[PDB]
């Protein structure tokens, strides 16, 4: 299951990464400008298992059952 990974929240990230094991859904969270982009489990996939572990609140997530399915350009703006 690879997926996008960045060092930052930006919204031109287009570096994709493997990551590792533990993880079967891709992950694209956009909390207003900042484009998270990192691996998730789908079993985490919930409005609270994305916004307890980043540790907030407002903000969106899309998971992925496809390598590489975060390219931002899924659920919108
Ligand atoms: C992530 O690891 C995989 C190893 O599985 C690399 O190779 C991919 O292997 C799968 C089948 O297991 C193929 O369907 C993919 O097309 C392969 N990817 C490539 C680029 O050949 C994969 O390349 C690795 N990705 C990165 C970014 O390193």
């Amino acid at each position: 299951l690879q997926c996008y990974n960045c060092p930052n929240p930006t919204a031109d990230c287009k570096t994709a990464v493997n990551c590792s094991s533990d993880f079967d859904a891709c992950l694209i969270t956009k909390a207003g400008l900042q484009v998270y982009n990192k691996c998730w489990k789908f079993e985490h996939c919930n409005f609270n298992d994305v916004t307890t572990r980043l540790r907030e609140n407002e903000l969106t997530y899309y998971c992925c059952k496809k390598d590489l399915c975060n390219f931002n350009e899924q659920l919108e703006n």
